């Protein structure tokens, strides 16, 4: 009579069959025991209409060197199974009982004979596919009868569960894996989310990559089929495997509402990746080489790619290529796309690439920071641009200042302190004052928030131009293993929008409230 | 500058689309280079109206830190991608040419200008589906044409190359792999060969595993449907991924022609490794079972699993399972498995389990050796076991003899140095005088024939007991890298049939001359 449930921080996702709601370890069962039924209690507030089934599923026992603190022997619903990541692993997990009406109150019941020691049952919760994705359940399990006997319930539970929607599932129009998430809102408040199709398998640049982009006029309840807004098929009689293009790095020109897609082609380089062997010189068959495509019809079609890398590259340098994500437009006009550089002697800058003519000339200055990679800027005041960088040290992201498009940089107050990382991609967005529901100027963060692995996708805001990051203004996303990339953008005055790799889905969509991060 | 030309001795698949008959390699290619024509010769004897079609592809280059002595960048026909394992992934291979009628001097030609430094292109033979499995092809690269000058060739492309037969591809009938092969001849001259279906993955139990069953009644150009010869599905309601079955090992009661197969059932253990999660005790929630099934009809169908776990576990074996493979009957009408056990100190111990009712009891007396794991045995002389195990101390097999079942244990002189091993399964079998076309004794072993990874799969032959092992009389099958399992039957008097773990598909069969392995 001693039965322990967590309610995980992951999203549920409304195109999914199966969402864990409630895991649970019955750790000291009798060979006999039967859990006759378990009662799931709902908010008042809930919407059970968007609600379509409830199930409650037995996994079996742990192994005995696994210890007696795991809420699962095996992930039940995959999000890397390329024949399937919508419903229960039907191996791992057996239907006892289902519920297709929900109430406030709902009773799930097994006749399932319990082995000796750990015993693993777990809720599902399915979403109707045109849930809200702003909808939210707050669901706790209130009584278990194991042999006619209520049993001690323990464990945290009081999670408030968020809806999501997997734009990208791993085996999706072919494709083994998609990663490297860029997002933008349009002038016309369309989202559009950019990431690299992996055809053969989940490993960079060099192998056969192109560029993918999911546009959504609904705020992300809906998302169109996938256009491929970069590929270099079989350029020069050289395999598709031979010539990728990914990292996508997405900005909306705020003047014009075109659209512009930077990405990195790799052109030969056997089946190695192109981070080590990525080398000097300026010809396609050299080194990496910078492109860019653009869309003047709001995302729907996209230009032939154009070659900039003798603008912007030094021969010496190994590599250069966009930060991944996302680039801005400035108050000014300017548009800007992070950058990052190998130099001659193999160690990566990260630092700034800016237009000052609708993006026809391309220019690179300085680098902000020695061993940097991964960048996003935002326009934190009035020509003052702010770096936010992956910093090999680790532990923490480097914070740099230019007030001249990177031609000098200075240190800001929250360098290697204010922002934990593991290591990996962040995304950083400014928001106007007169541009959200708040009325203040915002900074909007996301990363995995811990110096190892890569969980606990967080939206983090600063309301003093990112020298403090309350704890209060914070939003947990995903507690469980990804693979941590994520990028941000303002769906209206009064929601962000994330478009990141999750423990759910290779691209996952989630609209947050603003007031629910601030106040 | 010269060209490089590698004959690869691995199996030509008869049921595949493509096969490596030759990797090249033009190492210092100055840009705009074009391989004009390249010229194939085969032996006066070769059987080339069994030859579909020959084709030249080209694979791009190589990346610029992987050196300079590759014969390609990737695998061009993979064994593992469960969407095509049977045609090259077209990523990383353009066709040039392709030649439907094949004569004894063949032409390829490419139009493709080469990139500057190592260029890599290649021959893919497709063999008629009904090819004879003892057919050979001897071919050679006679010319390379290069800007119209015949090149340089140089390299070892002497092999005599022969055919197989994939049984098992990753991915068929749902299964993503195919694992633990075993093979015997019934008295009808049909050949059964026994594997795990390995369903989510390529991990050992416990899994979602059963053990399938493919017979051939043709001598192995024709297998039927796969059986699954057992299986525990959802068991005690526990789930199919906590109900695995696997490492089986087949023999025929030659006396009978009555067909047994055991194999490890593990029932609970989450998703951990049997080998180091199997605990003492007896019941299927505490242990690993031994089970059985037979087939009275030549393998056509299968009985229900009997439990033998009571019969010959000790209770304090943390886990009792056969050697994978095959079992035998001995000259006296004794069934023989061998088997293996973790005692009560996680220490494995090989030996053998025998009947002499007929497979209505079963016997374990003395382990043959201590910290040896998966093991074959073999009637040497009348009365007289050769065990033949594989040994965690590394380098080669350990071989012992009994003459009293293994209530006590001989060193033999070929113990830890005749037969190297990387520490794999290997095969051993005896053939009588009177039954093969030598008309002497033989022993035939076969193994991955190196201390270090699985590679070089090797049959080699013995005239004198396992006593010595003549180089002359060994024949290479397979010398790149597989999972390295393997099994002997012989087929008739005239030729062995070998069913292994491949570099070209995960349950290959190939059958082979005794005169190829004797002078
Ligand atoms: C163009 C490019 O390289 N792509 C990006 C890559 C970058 O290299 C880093 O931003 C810069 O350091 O980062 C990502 O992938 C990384 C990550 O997986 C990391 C840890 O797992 O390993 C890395 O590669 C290692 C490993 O050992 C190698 O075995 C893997 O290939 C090598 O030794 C050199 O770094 C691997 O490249 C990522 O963070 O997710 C994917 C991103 O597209
Ligand atoms: C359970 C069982 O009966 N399965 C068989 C297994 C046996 O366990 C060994 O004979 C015992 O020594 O052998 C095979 O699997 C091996 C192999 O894959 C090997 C690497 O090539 O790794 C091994 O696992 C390791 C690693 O640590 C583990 O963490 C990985 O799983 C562990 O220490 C056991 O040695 C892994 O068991 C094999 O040789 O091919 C396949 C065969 O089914």
């Amino acid at each position: 009579d001693s039965v322990y449930v967590q309610n995980p921080q992951i999203p549920i996702l409304v195109d999914r069959t199966d969402n864990v709601l409630f895991r649970i370890r019955i750790p000291d069962a009798t060979k006999g025991d039967v859990l006759n039924r378990l009662t799931i209690r709902f908010g008042n507030e809930d919407k059970l209409s968007e609600v379509k089934a409830v199930r409650l599923f037995y996994a079996g026992t742990e192994a005995a060197t696994k210890g007696r603190s795991r809420f699962a022997p095996v992930t039940y619903v995959s999000s890397h199974n390329i024949r399937n990541t919508r419903s229960a692993n039907p191996s791992y997990s057996i239907r006892q009982d289902e519920v297709t009406t929900v109430a406030n109150t709902l009773t799930l019941k097994t006749r399932q004979p319990m082995v000796k020691g750990i015993n693993y049952f777990w809720v599902s919760v399915e979403m109707d596919r045109n849930t809200s994705l702003l909808s939210k359940l707050t669901s706790t399990v209130t009584e278990v009868v194991i042999n006619d006997k209520p049993a001690v319930i323990a464990g945290e539970q009081a999670a408030v569960r968020r809806m999501g929607i997997g734009v990208r599932h791993a085996g999706d129009d072919g494709s083994a894996s998609f990663r490297i998430p860029g997002l933008v809102t349009t002038n016309k408040g369309t989202l559009l989310g950019v990431y690299d199709v992996r055809y053969n398998n989940s490993v960079a640049l060099q192998e056969h990559i192109d560029v993918g982009l999911s546009r959504s006029t609904d705020k992300g309840q809906t998302w169109e089929p996938m256009r491929i807004a970069m590929s270099f098929g079989e350029t020069d009689g050289l395999p598709s495997g031979q010539n990728g293009v990914g990292d996508p790095s997405i900005l909306v020109d705020e003047r014009t509402n075109t659209v512009w897609v930077v990405a990195a082609w790799t052109h030969g380089m056997g089946n190695a990746r192109a981070w080590t062997n990525s080398m000097p010189g300026m010809t396609p068959d050299e080194t990496a080489q910078l492109m860019m495509v653009k869309s003047t019809d709001d995302g729907r079609t996209w230009s032939e790619s154009t070659n900039i890398t003798s603008q912007v590259k030094d021969p010496s340098w190994c590599f250069l290529l966009q930060g991944p994500g996302r680039g801005i437009t400035m108050r000014d006009g300017t548009l800007v796309f992070p950058i990052q550089f190998i130099d001659s002697l193999r160690v990566p800058h990260a630092g700034i690439m800016y237009s000052k003519d609708r993006g026809e000339t391309w220019h690179i200055h300085q680098p902000a920071r020695t061993n940097t990679t991964e960048a996003q800027v935002a326009e934190v005041e009035p020509g003052v641009l702010m770096l936010n960088m992956r910093d090999n040290r680790g532990g923490s992201r480097a914070v740099s200042i230019t007030r001249d498009l990177g031609k000098s940089w200075t240190e800001h107050s929250s360098n290697r302190s204010a922002l934990p990382e593991s290591i990996c991609m962040a995304s950083l967005i400014s928001v106007k004052a007169k541009d959200n529901i708040i009325g203040k100027d915002l900074l909007l963060f996301s990363n995995p928030n811990t110096t190892e692995g890569r969980h606990h996708i967080t939206i983090k805001a600063s309301l003093d131009g990112g020298v403090t990051w309350l704890p209060a203004h914070q939003v947990l996303l995903d507690e469980e293993d990804g693979w941590g990339y994520s990028c941000l953008s303002m769906i209206d005055r009064e929601t962000v929008g994330i478009f990141y790799e999750s423990s759910v889905a290779h691209m996952t969509f989630q609209a947050v409230k603003i007031k629910d991060l601030i106040r």
